[PDB]
């Protein structure tokens, strides 16, 4: 448990570090160099978080490897700017900046653990003796080698490579961290200086970052592991703007529903000069081929039936083949309605399609009244070159090679024309 | 990273097992003997959780410790009815129970690790030798000691009073388990049994169960750490009815606002020979790129579509470049709607921004229906040359040098286009 609670602590103080963070600050969770790596524009900040709650105490050996491999890594990066931060817990200490002396840092690296002076003393301090560097150089030492290499340590006096004065005034902090329900109230605390409510915070927010950083820990990619407050905040904010409208939908009826749409839509149906497309999968509605003709005219006769006011024509654009299109066209023409389908044969004309129908006022004669074509790439490309103000799809059809930018596009999501008739304000009530 | 991975694992196998548990199942996380300690109404069932992604090809010794702290348990409790599960996910390995023979528990008995022999083969092999048992009980033991240990029970032949044969018989049962992504994919699918939707799963629900999870395990006393499936399900759903509530509050009292800012916009819209003159901060309204010609739009189609009555051309200013500028310059040419910005390359002209547009009443022609610039100086010192009747701001954008004297000023404060159409009475609902 011990553990866990150490990574929840490491967690928390990588949320509170991106929280008190600016926006041009880019931090890695799981850093290379430590647990929080803090890139700012020409500082990096290096964090290692440690938990010691069970300690009664801080000790110098509670913190010897942490130290050593800090060191370590600035030996190996003096040429960087990287400023390296110890965050560690202890229950008894002063939460604040404590100051690291020579003498106590001197005393690290005189520590007679095998493991410490194999690993990173031996490169802090580089043996005087060939024999101890081949010893150290070994993938496999033997208990022999070790016993020798640690009386050598303990005995020899070797210089140190290692700048520790000027490393531990500008780029070494120890800082004795707060407390782990200390560090959640904190966090929680930056959370709601952003704009979210104490209960968003504790049911939404929190659990939701906690998760996210644990993700970003466990991704093997560094470059992705590298977040930002930006991202989290925004992050954050889609998932409460998915929630709410989630959850203020899915508890009304259809009626409801199709009554709001309803509203939604009339705005643009009460515009007497308005090119309107229609895009159907006739699968999606029942009993297409009984009642599309009737659709048509009731629409012809709501919308398009003012010689000198309605001025545009709409088109229909059916997921069909050309044989059906042909049988549409016959059932049309048989009913006195003037239609274009640009198909001659099984060919298609684009001058055919998009050309503006012949009004002739003092007789009440427009040429044609509607488009109705089918779902084919040249079709497309007639549709994209006369971009519509609104673009109605009813039935889920694929529209990816249509050019979406600046249209209106307006979802229908129907099962019968009964529904259809009532969005577009044909019909009074259901 | 590792580590990270293998406790979140550990997180989501307990969480799997309390969701697919009975309501009558007690489970502690983090229990006292395993990780996962679910007890029955006769049967407690200890599941430990390992790891090794990192793995090829499973291996007995990989298993060395959890199964020797198993048999440990196990000699300690023979009079308790607990069933040991070890639960391990192997890349290579097939998914399902893999059995274990006696002759692997006894190659397991003879390991050679010091740690191991000196923990829990001491005990379920007890030494022969009094020497051996005092080395064995002492606190600290010198690398002579170990040393000698490991020598005698290599090569000592020593009883087993544990009984191997009937602990794997009926105490004990070794599972490959599913992988991280497969694991937290079963999960959720378990809380999509549960009548809770993917998309809450995903964004509220499962984050909570890993929060819940991650607290409950870091608990010192055992006690706390006992939760059940019904808990963690009233919590869950407590907490989406107290969201809701909440965000439904929150919609109805901006909505309210919303409606009173409306109210009291109105009077001042509905004339057809109004000057009005806007300045926006893109940054301040979601998705202000891809929305701001249709909203340019639909405003002209309100407000400036009369010919005879609507004489006045509105004034768009923008928190931009001119680069950007240029941009919205060409969107808007695409979309046929005549619009002037009075720069030429990079250059302003005042008499380019100043100039009136030209009408033909007969053919329906305006030489342009908008003015969109950036809030460059000299484009404020044209807005300050001819002052409008209504000035609205919208994203608080600073007009200290604008000269508001005997200027209506309507301060806007909204956060996406919706609520702008509603407030310019364009929409009829929100």
């Amino acid at each position: 448990d011990h553990t866990i609670k150490g990574f929840l602590y490491q967690f928390n103080k990588t949320l509170n570090s991106i929280l008190s963070s600016t926006d041009q600050d880019e931090i890695q969770i799981e850093g290379i160099i430590e647990d929080i790596d803090i890139k700012n524009s020409n500082i990096t900040n290096a964090i290692q978080c440690k938990y010691h709650e069970s300690k009664v105490r801080h000790n110098l050996s509670d913190i010897y490897k942490p130290i050593l491999q800090m060191l370590l890594h600035f030996l190996e990066n003096d040429s960087l700017n990287i400023k390296y931060a110890l965050y560690a817990y202890f229950p008894n200490e002063q939460v604040g900046v404590k100051e690291v002396t020579k003498s106590q840092i001197e005393e690290i690296l005189s520590s007679s653990n095998f493991d410490y002076i194999s690993k990173y003393i031996s490169k802090i301090k580089p043996p005087k003796e060939q024999i101890i560097k081949e010893l150290l150089g070994k993938t496999s030492k033997t208990t022999e080698d070790k016993t020798r290499i640690k009386k050598y340590y303990e005995t020899s006096k070797l210089e140190t490579i290692v700048d520790i004065d000027k490393f531990l005034r500008d780029h070494f902090v120890f800082e004795i961290g707060l407390s782990y329900e200390e560090l959640m109230n904190e966090t929680k605390n930056l959370l709601m200086k952003e704009g979210f409510s104490l209960e968003d915070v504790k049911d939404l927010f929190y659990p939701n970052s906690i998760q996210y950083i644990a993700e970003l820990s466990i991704l093997p990619e560094a470059e992705k592991r590298i977040s930002s407050k930006n991202k989290l905040i925004d992050y954050l904010k889609g998932n409460k703007k998915t929630a709410m409208s989630r959850w203020t939908s899915e508890v009304l009826t259809r009626k409801q529903l199709l009554k709001v749409r309803k509203n939604q839509l009339v705005p643009s149906l009460n515009i007497n000069s308005r090119s309107r497309y229609f895009i159907i999968d006739p699968d999606t509605i029942d009993n297409f081929d009984d009642e599309f003709i009737l659709f048509v005219k009731d629409y012809l006769d709501k919308y398009n039936s003012k010689i000198k006011l309605h001025t545009e024509t709409p088109c229909f654009i059916l997921k069909t083949d050309v044989n059906n299109l042909s049988e549409y066209h016959k059932r049309f023409v048989s009913r006195n309605i003037q239609i274009i389908t640009g198909y001659i044969g099984d060919t298609f004309y684009f001058k055919e399609f998009n050309k503006e129908p012949k009004r002739i006022i003092k007789d009440n004669w427009v040429e044609f009244k509607a488009r109705i074509s089918c779902n084919s790439d040249e079709v497309i490309k007639c549709i994209n070159y006369k971009k519509c103000d609104d673009l109605y799809i009813v039935g889920g059809v694929d529209v990816s090679l249509l050019d979406t930018a600046d249209v209106n596009i307006e979802n229908l999501e129907i099962n019968n024309f009964r529904e259809l008739k009532y969005l577009l304000s044909m019909l009074k009530e259901i």
